[PDB]
């Protein structure tokens, strides 16, 4: 049988999980698709729903307040790296130890002492 096929596999995927990855890749080391142009919630909202991936509220961008500290990367610049990524693509590059990212990932990890000599 096929139940839910695409609408529970591919017609969305966790943004505020990806905000977060991307969190821990930039901590790992990797930012070369980390612009600092900003971007509003609802441009970039749109810009989520264009390719698949769910939209962003500020209770959602709250978890994401303390991985702005350890990194200086405010939400709204996450946002807009993500968005540039969206747009672009990292296919030919490496990230995380992967050619690919991910959303699988849980929030909110990243808000430990990882300032460069360890990371979990």
């Amino acid at each position: 049988d096929r139940q839910t096929a695409q609408a529970a596999g591919t017609d969305t995927t966790i943004t505020l999980n990806v905000l977060a990855w991307l969190y821990a890749a930039v901590i790992n080391g990797d930012r070369w698709f980390l612009n600092r142009f900003t971007t509003t919630l609802n441009d970039f909202n749109l810009v989520a729903m264009k390719y698949n991936y769910e939209p962003l509220t500020q209770d959602h961008v709250d978890i994401l307040g303390p991985l702005s500290a350890q990194t200086g990367i405010a939400v709204l610049d996450m946002c807009a790296a993500l968005k540039e990524l969206l747009q672009n693509g990292m296919n030919g590059r490496t990230i995380l130890g992967s050619t690919i990212l991910e959303d699988e990932f849980t929030p909110f990890d990243v808000v430990r002492q990882c300032s460069g000599v360890t990371f979990q």
